C-alpha cells in the first residue's frame, strides 16, 4: 500500500526527517512513537500536502503512485485520510451536510456514485451505532471537560463514513485519558483486513490499549528501531527502556 | 435597522461590554474605534453570533426583531452578515459550491427561491463582473505576499452574493488589503444597505470617510460624531484613542 | 424528504401549477394558502397522485424515488397519503374491513406482516382512544349538524393508523370552527417531530397549527415563504390582501 | 315483486312525489317518463334508499316486505341494485376487489355461499364474455370522448355480477351519448331474463326505441298520469301529448 523510501523533509529551512523508511500494507495498525519534535508530527503532516513542507529527497509512494505528486484533495482521492475540522458558522453547511459532501467528492474521485441526503443519513445511522457514538454528535454542544475526546469522536466519525485505505492519526497533542480512549476504540472498531492505520503518539500508553501490529520508534526523523507491539518489553529487557 | 441598548457581554465569566448603545439608520457606514481591549472585537463577534459571548443585559434590535434568539446563519438570514472563511480543500468541489449553498440558505431564509448550480453561477458571475475581481478567485492560489488581499477579496465577495442589509467587517489583523476592503465596501454601497466597520488604526477611514465613527473605551462607546471627530481627538491630544 | 422543483401541471388541457418548487423535511408541517386560482388543491391532488392531472415539466422525489412515476397505492406505501373517502355502504361489511385493507395493503408494500382481523381490531382500539374519539366512529351515523367534524374524525383516524410519514390534508374545504379545530388537534396529536405535514387550506386554522413554513400560492407558482411569522409580516407591511 | 301504493315524498321540504302507485311483477322492464324535476328521479332514489329523502305517506312492499324499513344496503342485500361508484384510490382496494367484496356481502345476506378469489374471477370473465365488453374494464382508462359509455359499461357490469331482481337505472341526465344510451340498451338486454325486473327512468331520452319496454308510465306532478306498452309514445304523439 504505502511505501516510503529515504524519505527527507525540512521545515522552515531546518532538517526534520533526515532518511525515514517505512512500508504500510493494508490492514495493519503501526504505532510510531519517541522523542517530539524528533519527527512524529512532520512524518504525518507529510503524507497529506496540508502543511507546506519541503521534501529535499527519498520518496513515497501509494499503490504504485508518486504519494508526493497529488495535492492533499487528492490523496483523500486516492485514499489517504487525516481528521480534519468543520467549517465554521457558514449558513446551509452543517456538520453533516459537510461530511456528506467530503464522502461524495471522494467517491466522484473514485468514479462511484455519489450518495444522497437519505442513504447519507442511513450511512450515518450505522456507523453512529457501530462506534456507539452520541446519536446527536454532529451537532451536540459539550462542557469544556468533555472537548478532549469530543474532538476525538469526530474525528473516528470521519474515518467510519469516509472508507478510508489508509488514514493517519497524530496523538502527540494533553493527557485526555477519555479521549485516548475513544481513539484506540475507533480504530479497533474499524480494523477490517484492507485498512492500515498510522498512529503517531508521544505519550506511549495508547499501544496497551489497541494492541498495534507493528511499532517503530523515531529519532532525528529516522526509524531506529521497530518490532510487534512487545517491542516496548522487549526494550526494557534489553535494557534499552528508555527508548 | 439595527438598535443596541445598554448591551452588556462577558467573556468566560469576565465583563467586557459594560452598557454600550449603538443605532444604525439604512445607508450608513459607521467605524468603530478604540484601545485593543476594549471590546471592540466582541461588539462584532456578539452581533455576528457565538463561541462564549454571554449577553448579561440589554437589547439588540435588528428589523423590529429580537436578534440575540437567532443563530449566527440565521442572522445571516435576517440580513445582518460577516464574512466565514471556506472549509478545508476537499478534491473536486471549489469553493463555489459553499458560497451557493450559504446564498441559498439565506435564499430559503428570505422566503426566496433558491437557485441551481447554473442560476447561482451566473449571479455570481455578475458580482464578481460588478467588483471587477480575478474571475477565477474561488479555485486560485496566490503568493504569501498576496495573502490577506486575496482574502478581503473573497469576504466582500461574500457580501456582494449574500446581498445581507448590513455588514460586520472586523480589520483588527497591509496596505493592499485595506485598499479591496475600502474599495469593495464603496462598491456594494447602494444607500439601503449598512456598513459596522471595527477597525484598530484610523488609516481605512481614509479610504472610505465614514458617516459616524464611535470611540469605544472600557466596553462602551464613550464618544460619537462625524469623520471629523478623528481630526478633533487628534488635536486635543487624544490620539491614542 | 420532499423535493418539488419547477413542477408544471395541466388539467383539462388547462394550465394550473407553472413551475411550483417546494422542499419539505422530516418534522416540518407546511401550509400552502391562495385565491381559488392558484390550484392550492391540485398542487395537493398532483401529490396525491389524482388520475386526472397532467405533468408537463417538473420533478417530485420522495426520500429520493421519483414519486411520479408511482401509482397512487404505492404512495401511500411510500409513506406520501391523503385521507379518503369510505366505499358505498355494502351490507355486513364494516368502514372498518376497508381501513384493515388499506393498512394491510401499505403493510405489504414494505414488506412487513399484514394484521388479522382482530389483531387490527386491537390497533384500531388503542388509536380511537389516544385520540379520544368516539369507540364507534366506523360504524356510527351522525346528524347532518355533525357531519363536517365526522370527516375530519375519520380522516385523522386514518393518518393515526396509516402512520404516513407525510400528510397531505386539503382544508380548502367550501368555514365552520367544529370540523377546523378538529383538523387542529389531530396535526397537533400526529406530530412526533419526524412525519410532514402539508396544508392547503382556505382560510385561522393556522393559529391553532402553527406551521414550521407558510407559502403564497399565486396562479400556479408559489411567491412567498417563510415562518409562521409571514402571515403577521405581509398583514403589517400592508399585503394583508395577500391571504385570506 | 315490486308494489308501491299512494307513495308521498318530499325533498328539503319541498312535495315532489303525490300519491304515486306502481305495480311491477317479474321480468317485465318499465319505463318512466315524464318533465323533468316531477317525480321520476326522485322516486328511484327513494327506491334505492341512497341518501333517501322524507316519505310523508305511502307505502312500498318489495317481495312482500316494508322496503321502507330497510337501509340502502339491506335493500341491496334484499334484491334491489342501483348502479355505484367504486371508491376512490383507497389502498389495495381496487374495483374489481370491491366488486367482490360487495358481492359476498349481499351473497351473505342471503344465506348463499360466498366467492373466493378464483370462482369470482371466473364469474366475472363470464359476464364481460356475456356483454362483450373490453377484459380490462375494471382497471382501464379511456379519453373523454369516450367517458359517457365508459359509465354505464361499468354500471351495466355490476349489474350482471351482483344478481339483481329489481334494477333501477336513472337515465334522466341531458348530454348524454348515443354511445352510452346503446350500452344499457344492449345491457339490459343481455340480461334481460325471464325474471327479474327493470325500472328505467329515461324522459330525458330515446333508448325504448332500443329496449321495447313491457310498460310506460308518464310521471307528472309527482304522480303516474298515463301507462301502456311500448306503442304508448305514438299513441301519445298521435294525440298531440307528445310534449309529455
Amino acid at each position: 500500500m504505502l511505501s516510503i523510501k529515504d524519505l527527507h523533509v525540512s521545515v522552515e529551512d531546518k532538517a526534520i526527517l533526515r532518511g525515514l523508511s517505512l512500508d504500510v500494507h493494508p490492514g495493519e495498525v503501526h504505532a510510531i512513537m519517541g522523542p517530539n519534535g524528533s519527527g512524529k508530527s512532520t512524518l504525518s503532516a507529510t503524507l497529506a500536502g496540508r502543511e507546506d513542507y519541503e521534501v529535499t529527497g527519498g520518496t513515497v509512494e501509494f499503490k504504485g503512485k508518486d504519494l508526493l505528486a497529488l495535492s492533499p484533495e487528492d490523496r483523500a482521492g486516492e485514499g489517504i485520510f487525516m481528521a480534519f475540522q468543520y467549517p465554521v458558522e457558514i449558513p446551509g453547511v452543517s456538520n453533516q451536510f459537510f461530511l456528506q459532501t467530503a464522502l461524495n467528492a471522494v467517491r466522484s474521485y473514485r468514479g462511484q456514485e455519489t450518495l444522497d441526503r437519505f442513504d447519507f443519513q442511513d450511512l450515518m445511522e450505522e456507523k453512529i451505532a457501530l462506534l456507539k457514538m452520541p446519536e446527536d454528535l454532529l451537532t451536540r454542544s459539550v462542557n469544556v471537560g468533555f472537548s478532549g475526546g469530543e474532538k476525538k469522536r469526530n474525528d473516528i466519525l470521519q474515518m467510519a463514513v469516509l472508507e478510508p485505505e489508509l488514514c493517519i492519526l497524530d496523538e502527540s497533542d494533553g493527557l485526555d485519558i477519555d479521549a485516548l480512549k475513544v481513539v484506540a476504540d475507533g480504530v479497533n472498531s474499524l480494523r477490517d483486513g484492507k485498512r492500515s492505520f498510522i498512529i503517531v503518539t508521544h505519550y506511549q500508553r495508547i499501544l496497551d490499549y489497541i494492541k498495534p501490529d507493528y511499532v517503530h520508534v523515531l529519532y532525528q526523523g529516522r526509524i531506529v528501531k521497530s518490532g510487534d507491539f512487545t517491542l516496548v518489553k522487549q526494550l526494557e529487557e534489553q535494557g534499552y527502556g528508555w527508548l
